[PDB]
DNA sequence: TAGGACCC
DNA sequence: CTGGGGTCCTA
């Protein structure tokens, strides 16, 4: 037997699922973001069709930037009740297929089947296909292997509507040229900062003598990338329901924010929706943070902790406002976020 | 507790 | 010019 991991992953899940409901709209590029008005600064894709990815389109490019580069394109406010429960409708046939199954937000999940020899884990992921794109006309594509960040790898190379085998026999076959941050786990400033010690690829890392790793990135992410680099990764698939640890809301105005009294305002709304969500929820909060950043894009974080773990929203709105106050000002004000960290035991 | 990195 | 919402490890 062999325990194959199942990365399933939703075909450019938001715009998979206007489309379903704007057949006007197919074969043409379509982005979704932020009330669909693309003249609104400081607003972001946050999914391009893939007709609009063709125009150098992708999530995190600003509406404006968006718009330049796709004129031609239609521009949808995103629609987060729909996409719930295009989620839950796709997740309820993943989990009924009767292996462990372990979701990650909206689009994604983890499958793990113990398969003996000689059956075929492509099989499981052409009926999870078949079964996904038959009752909901969603497309999904599906990436196989033995552990999570090889799967997650491996449904890269199965995009679009597609599935990849991706395991020990040719993994270093298939990655050992390509620079670090394609593995999971990995970003831009790894790849930058191993690229300058003269590691640029998967393979380089792979063999890196373990002190380089720990000496320059710690004793335990130093391990860690030469165990990505090696293929390796997470193997238990939980079932188990992801408890939150905290809560947050940001918001980023559409003008930076010079007057105090908006300041507090802003950090009072936050902390008292993000406590609602909470109490709703039925968690109790212990720590309160405070972000602030600023005009020039710098982003500090405080944090206080309540000296009792409390749901009470006057404390709440006063902790979250003594911790601005330890923040020196004025400065135009770019963003405000609240977090509330919650008590992880009991519920 | 602060910070930086990554990911969706 | 650069969103919003999480989580984890390092100093
Ligand atoms: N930066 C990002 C990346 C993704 N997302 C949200 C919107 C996405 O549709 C959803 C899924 O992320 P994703 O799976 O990386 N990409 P998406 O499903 O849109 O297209 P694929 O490339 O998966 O086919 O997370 C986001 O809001 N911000
Ligand atoms: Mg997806
Ligand atoms: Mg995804």
């Amino acid at each position: 037997m062999t325990k194959w991991v199942l990365h399933v992953d939703l075909d450019q899940f938001l715009a998979s699922v206007e489309l379903r409901r704007r057949p006007d709209l197919r074969g043409q590029p379509v982005i979704v973001g932020g009330s669909g008005d693309p003249s609104e600064p400081r607003k972001v894709v946050t999914c391009a069709s893939y007709e609009a990815r063709e125009f150098g389109v992708h999530a995190g490019m600003p509406l404006r930037a968006a718009a330049r580069r796709c004129p031609d394109a239609t521009f949808l406010p995103s629609d987060p009740a729909a996409y719930d429960e295009a989620s839950e409708q796709v997740m309820g046939l993943l989990r009924d297929l009767g292996h462990p199954l372990e979701v990650w937000g909206w689009d994604e999940a983890y499958l793990g089947a113990d398969l003996p020899d000689e059956s075929d884990p492509v099989e499981v992921a052409e009926r999870i296909r078949t079964v996904v794109a038959a009752e909901t006309g969603l497309s999904c594509s599906v990436g196989i292997s033995d552990n999570k960040q090889r799967a997650k790898v491996a449904t890269g190379f199965a995009k679009p509507a597609g599935i990849y085998v991706l395991t020990e026999a040719n993994w270093m076959t298939v990655m050992g040229d390509r620079p670090p941050d394609a593995l999971w786990g990995v970003g831009p400033k790894t790849t930058k900062k191993l690229a300058a010690m003269g590691i640029t690829t998967v393979a380089d890392l792979a063999v890196t003598d373990p002190s380089v790793l720990t000496t320059a990135f710690g004793p335990s992410t130093g391990l860690w990338l030469l165990l990505l680099a090696k293929g390796g990764g997470d193997t238990e698939v939980s079932s188990e329901p992801w408890v939150p640890r905290s809560r947050s809301h940001v918001v980023t105005f559409p003008q930076d924010l010079t007057e105090r009294r908006e300041m507090d305002s802003a950090v009072r709304d936050l902390a008292l929706q993000t406590l609602a969500e909470i109490v709703e929820q039925g968690r109790i909060v212990t720590r309160v943070a405070v972000t602030v950043r600023t005009s020039t894009f710098y982003t500090r974080t405080k944090i206080r902790k309540l000296p009792a773990p409390s749901t009470d929203a006057g404390q709440i709105v006063d902790t979250a406002l003594a911790v601005l106050d330890q923040f020196e000002l004025d400065r135009p004000v770019r963003l405000l976020g609240v977090r509330l960290e919650l008590a992880m035991d009991d519920v």
